């Protein structure tokens, strides 16, 4: 993969995940720029779809560093990877609808989703 091929799927993911769960496109928009109402159950949804789609989270929703890995390692840098796969996949959270939202609250503390429009 490269980063142009992520955008393109991540623009898709993005759209399937849309349809899927039915978030409004504002709420979507939240999600992309890195601000997660992690309540938010179409929020947690969307969230979930999208990891899910990338094999980030796998179909019970345990955290799978390398999904997240072959995504971010694009992204920044080898170390900030690690911290990121050690931090985020600590997360507090039992219920797999919010660990999907907090996952993506987390990971967006080093790069959003919208990172890919600025190639
Ligand atoms: C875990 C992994 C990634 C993200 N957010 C995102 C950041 C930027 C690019 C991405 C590409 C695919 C999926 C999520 C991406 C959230 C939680």
């Amino acid at each position: 993969m490269t980063i142009e091929e992520l955008k393109t799927r991540l623009h898709t993911e993005q759209s399937v995940c849309k349809t899927e769960t039915g978030i409004d496109q504002q709420k979507a928009n939240d999600v992309i720029e890195g601000n997660i109402d992690v309540e938010d159950k179409k929020v947690q949804l969307y969230c979930e779809c999208i990891l899910k789609n990338f094999n980030i989270l796998d179909k019970n929703n345990v955290f799978k560093p390398q999904g997240i890995k072959a995504v971010m390692e694009l992204l920044i840098d080898e170390n900030s990877v690690k911290q990121l796969v050690s931090d985020c996949s600590t997360i507090s959270e039992e219920n797999p609808h919010l660990k999907a939202s907090k996952l993506v609250q987390c990971v967006s503390k080093y790069k959003t989703m919208k990172s890919v429009d600025f190639l």
